[PDB]
């Protein structure tokens, strides 16, 4: 409903992701360890979902909150590269435990619910910070396709 809800949502959203980066590399293949990393996957879905909800209910941000909502975003990239960094050297104990298709689904959803908030973002960020928004997701972006290419 305003930038600095904007901005706790995307906070929440950093510890989810470095929560799940976490578990992906204690992963031994086991299924209750997936079990544990799929609630965390679930919640960081809805945290991403939450935090493009409230952009959407947010005005045209000033230019501090813009650039502050914008460096948080852009914060994001490397976190996110790390993660998936974590569960792609993961696969041979992924195959072993069967869930590929788990790891793809939750990839695609992943994909998916960040490019809705980076779109909400874009929208009420200053023209010059939705440019760089959408290049720091180009690149986030890119970081997805690997993964999934990766477990598929
Ligand atoms: C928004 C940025 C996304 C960052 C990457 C986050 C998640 C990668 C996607 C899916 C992996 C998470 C859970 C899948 C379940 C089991 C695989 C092993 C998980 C574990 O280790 O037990």
């Amino acid at each position: 409903m305003d930038a600095a809800t904007i901005l706790s949502d995307l906070s929440t959203i950093k510890t989810d992701i470095n929560t799940l980066t976490q578990h992906f590399n204690e992963f031994t293949g086991d299924l209750l360890q997936a079990l544990a990393a799929q609630a965390v996957e679930q919640q960081l879905e809805s945290d991403i979902d939450q935090a493009t909800a409230d952009a959407k209910a947010t005005s045209a941000l000033s230019a501090a909150d813009s650039t502050s909502v914008t460096n948080a975003l852009l914060g994001l990239k490397p976190d996110i590269v790390t993660s998936l960094d974590a569960i792609v050297a993961k696969k041979p104990q992924v195959d072993s435990a069967g869930v590929g298709s788990l790891v793809l689904s939750d990839l695609n959803a992943l994909q998916s619910k960040t490019d809705a908030l980076s779109g909400a973002l874009q929208d009420i960020a200053t023209a010059t910070d939705k440019d760089t928004i959408a290049s720091g997701t180009q690149d986030i972006d890119a970081a997805f396709s690997s993964a999934i290419a990766v477990f598929s």
